[PDB]
């Protein structure tokens, strides 16, 4: 059941909305769904990092030290992040932090090399 979730869901993402099925089909058997709540750290600023990140539910806080924290933009459903790390250096550029309850379909960097490093949409992601 949530194979079929996971590949319809992908569908509907625009990033990912023109894969082949079969890699499609792969992607929804090696994610990893993992949950979080408000407040909860996903990824923090200068960690070193191998996961890509597909938000399925709710919304994440995206903050930065650039020696107070400064806001940068609320993610939300069909949105995605980590890629800067797998992107050359491993280091995370920027905290990401929950904002309520958030399911998020986690692709390590073995399948993230293979399947989606090399979409344009990620790679020459402008921000
Ligand atoms: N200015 C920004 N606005 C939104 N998201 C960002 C910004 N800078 C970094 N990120 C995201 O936050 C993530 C933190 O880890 P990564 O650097 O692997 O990938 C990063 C991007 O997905």
């Amino acid at each position: 059941i949530k194979h079929t979730e996971y590949m319809e869901f992908l569908k509907s993402v625009p990033t990912f909305q023109s894969l082949p099925e079969e890699i499609l089909s792969k992607l929804a058997d090696v994610l990893e769904e993992t949950h979080y709540e408000n407040g909860e750290y996903i990824i923090r600023q200068g960690a070193r990092g191998d996961t890509f990140f597909i938000i399925s539910k709710g919304t994440v806080n995206v903050t930065r030290e650039d020696e107070d924290p400064v806001f940068l933009r609320t993610l939300g459903k069909g949105d995605w992040f980590g890629e800067k790390a797998l992107q050359g250096e491993d280091v995370r550029t920027a905290n990401v932090i929950a904002a309520e309850a958030v399911t998020c379909l986690v692709i390590d960097r073995d399948s993230f090399k293979h399947l989606i490093g090399g979409l344009d949409d990620v790679s020459n992601k402008a921000y």
